[PDB]
C-alpha cells in the first residue's frame, strides 16, 4: 500500500486513452516502459508493451489499440503496469515501480441455468434437517439452526457448523492503550466487550423447511443477546438447487445505539485441509475495506502458508476483499465477499499474545464475511476509522452460492 | 416466472431484465411472499452494470386505482427531502393532504420524494420497510414531456413511486454535474424489502 500511494506516474484512463503524468522533478523518463494487459474474469485477452516518454512533472498519452470484448458473461479489467528494463543500483532488471487498474465494459450474465432433473429429497427429523442429492448430502441442526454438517460420500467437511460471526480478534488499532488495569472507554475492544459482543449468545426464533418444485428451502432466523438486549438479527434463506448449488441469502439487523459491529458474515471450519487456495478477486497482498487500493482484480492461487500474515502480536489478519470466487480444495465460494483463511481460529488469535505460542487447529478455518469494517491507523491509541468504514448502516445483505467444483 | 406454494405462504420468483440495442443495463430479481395472514413480502435485487451511466432511481412503481384525501407515513419530513438534503427533515409520523405530497414546481420535475420512510399508509393500502416514497396525481412521463405547471393534469387513480434507493439532486451548479460520489448509486449490487399490506 504504502508503495502503491507513493508512485511517482499518475494514471488518468479518458475513453480509450491513459494520460500518465510524471511526478519526477529533475529527470526524464528514459528507463521506464508501460506495459497494459485486458482481462475478462481473469482470463487475459491482449496485452502490449508502450515505451513512455514523459518529461519531469509533464504530460504523455498512450492511444490503446483495439480492446477486444467478447460476448461472455463478465467484467472486463485493464491493468497497467511500468517497468524498468535495465538494472539501476538499487533495483533489478524488471522491477515495477507503478501500477493502476481500472473496470472496463461490463457483460452482464442474462442467461438462464439449465432445468435440474434431479430433485433434492428431505427428510425432517424430530432435531434434524437432513436434505440428500444424489453423492451430495447437507444437514441442518433444528435446535441451533445452523448448517451441522456436509457430506460428499462418506467424508464429513465441516468440524463446526456454519454461523454467523460477528466479531473479530482485536487488532493493535482497536485496543488501543488499553490493558487489564488500564481500561480506555473509547477504545473499540472494550466497547465492543463491554455491549456483550464477544459474549453474545444466539437465539433460535424460526427454523423451517420445505421442498418447492425443483429446490428445497430452509428458512432460519436467530437473535444474539446479552443481558436482555438484543443487538443483532439474523435471518437467513437457504436454498438447495437440482444441480447442486447452496444459495445462502443473510440479512442482518444491527442496532443503533450498539457499538458498530466489525464484521457482518459467517464462519465455519471444515474438516479438509488444502495446500493451494485459488480466489479471483482482489490480491495477492492482504488488503481491507481501507487499504484496498495496492490490491489488483485478477485471479491469484497461492498456498494456505501466505495466507496467514505472521504477525507476532496476534490479531485479524489474511483478509481479501472484493473476491468474485473462491476455491479451496473441493469446495467453490460464489458472490461479492471478503474472505479469510488460516489454521488458526479467531477465539485463539484472541487468546495467544505471541506467535509462536500459536498451534495449527484440525481442519482449516474460514471466515467469509458479507461486510467488513475498517483498520484505521492515523494513530495507535485513539479510534482512527472514518466514518464512511464504520459498519452503520443498520441493515445489511449478502448472498454466497456454495458448490463442489 | 414461477410460482410455488409452501406449508402456509405461496411463494413467487420473478426475474427480468432491461436492456438496450443489445446491451444488458440492469437485471431485476423479485421474490413475492403471500403470508396466510395477508403480507406482502417483496425482497428486490438490483445488478447494475458498472459501464453504464448510474441510474436516478432503484425500486418500484405504479398507480393505484383509488385517490385519498390523507397521507399518513413514518419517517423523514413533513418537507420534501433528499438523500442530499434531508438534514432538516425529523423523522415523525406526519398526516399530510394529497396536494402538498406534490411540490408545485412551475418546471416539471421529480418532486415530493420522501426519504427514511418507514411506514406509509395511504387509504387502505399500507407500505412497511426502509424505503423513498413519493406520490403524486401526475406520472413521470407527464411530468417529462410538459413544460409548465399549468398544462399538467391530474390523472386517473394515483401514482406512487417506492424506490430502494435515491441519486441525489446536485446544486453546486446548474450547468455541471454537481452530484458527489457519496451520493450516487454506483455500488452495482443493490437490495431492498417492502411489506405491502391492507389496514
Amino acid at each position: 500500500e504504502a508503495k502503491h500511494q507513493q508512485q511517482f506516474f499518475q494514471f488518468r484512463l479518458s475513453g480509450q486513452t491513459i494520460e500518465v503524468t510524471s511526478e519526477y522533478l529533475f529527470r526524464h523518463s528514459d528507463n521506464e516502459l508501460l506495459h497494459w494487459m485486458v482481462a475478462l474474469d481473469g482470463k487475459p485477452l491482449a496485452s502490449g508493451e508502450v515505451p513512455l516518454d514523459v518529461a519531469p512533472q509533464g504530460k504523455q498519452l498512450i492511444e490503446l489499440p483495439e480492446l477486444p470484448q467478447p460476448e461472455s458473461a463478465g467484467q472486463l479489467w485493464l491493468t497497467v503496469r511500468v517497468v524498468q528494463p535495465n538494472a539501476t543500483a538499487w533495483s533489478e532488471a524488471g522491477h515495477i515501480s507503478a501500477w493502476q487498474q481500472w473496470r472496463l465494459a461490463e457483460n452482464l450474465s442474462v442467461t438462464l441455468p439449465a432445468a435440474s432433473h434431479a430433485i433434492p429429497h428431505l427428510t425432517t427429523s424430530e432435531m434434524d434437517f437432513c436434505i440428500e442429492l444424489g453423492n451430495k448430502r447437507w444437514q441442518f441442526n433444528r435446535q441451533s439452526g445452523f448448517l451441522s454438517q456436509m457430506w460428499i460420500g462418506d467424508k464429513k467437511q465441516l468440524l463446526t457448523p456454519l454461523r454467523d460471526q460477528f466479531t473479530r480478534a482485536p487488532l493493535d488499532n482497536d485496543i488501543g492503550v488499553s490493558e487489564a488495569t488500564r481500561i480506555d472507554p473509547n477504545a473499540w475492544v472494550e466497547r465492543w466487550k463491554a455491549a456483550g459482543h464477544y459474549q453474545a449468545e444466539a437465539a433460535l426464533l424460526q427454523c423451517t423447511a420445505d421442498t418447492l418444485a425443483d429446490a428445497v428451502l430452509i428458512t432460519t432466523a436467530h437473535a444474539w443477546q446479552h443481558q436482555g438486549k438484543t443487538l443483532f438479527i439474523s435471518r437467513k434463506t437457504y436454498r438447495i438447487d437440482g444441480s447442486g448449488q447452496m444459495a445462502i441469502t443473510v440479512d442482518v439487523e444491527v442496532a443503533s445505539d450498539t457499538p458498530h459491529p466489525a464484521r457482518i458474515g459467517l464462519n465455519c471450519q471444515l474438516a479438509q485441509v488444502a495446500e493451494r487456495v485459488n480466489w479471483l478477486g482482489l490480491g495477492p497482498q492482504e488488503n481491507y475495506p481501507d487499504r484496498l487500493t495496492a490490491a489488483c482484480f485478477d485471479r491469484w492461487d497461492l498456498p494456505l502458508s501466505d495466507m496467514y500474515t505472521p504477525y507476532v502480536f496476534p490479531s485479524e489478519n489474511g483478509l481479501r476483499c472484493g473476491t468474485r470466487e473462491l476455491n479451496y480444495g473441493p469446495h467453490q465460494w460464489r458472490g461479492d465477499f471478503q474472505f479469510n483463511i488460516s489454521r488458526y481460529s479467531q477465539q485463539q488469535l484472541m487468546e495467544t499474545s505471541h506467535r509462536h505460542l500459536l498451534h495449527a487447529e484440525e481442519g482449516t478455518w474460514l471466515n467469509i464475511d458479507g461486510f467488513h469494517m475498517g483498520i484505521g491507523g492515523d494513530d495507535s491509541w485513539s479510534p482512527s476509522v472514518s466514518a464512511e468504514f464504520q459498519l452503520s448502516a443498520g441493515r445489511y445483505h449478502y448472498q454466497l452460492v456454495w458448490c463442489q467444483k
